[PDB]
């Protein structure tokens, strides 16, 4: 308990920020986000009733950054409660480009790279994230990407956790979570980016969850549309074989992202996704 305090930053952040506004909810807890008072940034808060695991959370955030996760900047003790201040762009996320605008396999690249390099980053920290969907993608005006874990799945290695639609098969069936579960993950995103929606979309998600298992790789509604390159993209990331299945340093080495259109290129798929606040 004495450790977790001296490694949690000084004051109180109720006087620290302001402007909160709650943006997610679940059982782990809650996320808002804030104006840091001093530096007139937006960022974002998670807020957690909570003792070694958190420890070590806490230290691996502090001591590892990258340019695109949203970055641990704080953390505050408020009572039984731990709040954990982090980065955030307001641009919108990648769910309502894919549900509003139309991607082209250069814009879809640019933004596959981005996501891989957060995923290098974290695995190579022994992080598995077990939550990858447009909905953790956020995005700057600029074209800027972020990966954020809204839904507090990720963890250092040590239930069945994740996004029905977005599960690998083997997480499904037996559990067995590992790096290439967030590289099958990132598969189901692209397919996003094409189509709009994952697979099994217009399901219920636990009937999603049979047609994983069952299924195992998903099909593609108009596969010819897309380039042989995309299709071998795919193909390396949504493999049933764990094996087979390209790690995030594999396909950060893949020709379908040497496509990839300068960031800018999102800027008007950003712009006409985002719905103003009337
Ligand atoms: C806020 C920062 N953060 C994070 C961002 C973004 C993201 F999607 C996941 C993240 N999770 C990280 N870890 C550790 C903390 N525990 C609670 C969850 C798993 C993390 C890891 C590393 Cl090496 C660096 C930053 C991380």
């Amino acid at each position: 308990l004495e450790k977790l305090r001296s490694i949690v930053s000084v004051g109180d952040p109720k006087k620290k920020y302001t402007r909160f506004e709650k943006i997610g909810q679940g059982a782990s807890g809650t996320v808002y986000t804030a104006m840091d008072v001093a530096t007139g940034q937006e960022v974002a808060i998670k807020q957690m009733n909570l003792k070694e695991l958190i420890i070590n959370e806490i230290l691996v955030m502090r001591e590892n950054k990258n340019p695109n996760i949203v970055n641990y900047l704080d953390s505050y003790l408020v009572g039984d409660e731990l709040w954990v201040v982090m980065e955030y762009l307001a641009g919108g996320s990648l769910t309502d480009v894919v549900t509003e605008t139309c991607m082209d396999e250069g814009q879809i690249a640019a933004v596959c790279r981005e996501c891989l390099q957060a995923l290098e980053f974290l695995h190579s920290n022994q992080v598995i994230h077990r939550d990858i969907k447009s909905d953790n993608i956020l995005l700057g005006m600029d074209g800027s990407v972020k990966l954020t874990d809204f839904g507090f799945c990720a963890q250092i290695t040590p239930t069945m956790v994740g996004t029905p639609y977005w599960m690998a098969p083997e997480v499904v069936t037996r559990k067995a979570y590992g790096p290439k579960v967030d590289i099958w993950s990132l598969g189901i995103m692209a397919i996003e980016m094409i189509e709009g929606e994952p697979p099994y979309l217009n399901e219920n998600p636990l009937r999603a969850l049979y047609l994983i298992a069952t299924n195992g790789t998903p099909e593609l509604q108009n596969p010819e549309k897309l380039s042989a390159i995309f299709r071998d993209f795919l193909n390396r990331c949504l493999e049933m074989d764990v094996e087979k299945r390209g790690s995030a340093k594999e396909l950060l080495q893949h020709q379908f992202l040497k496509i990839a259109k300068p960031l800018s290129s999102l800027t008007p798929l950003i712009a006409a996704a985002k719905e103003a606040t009337k």
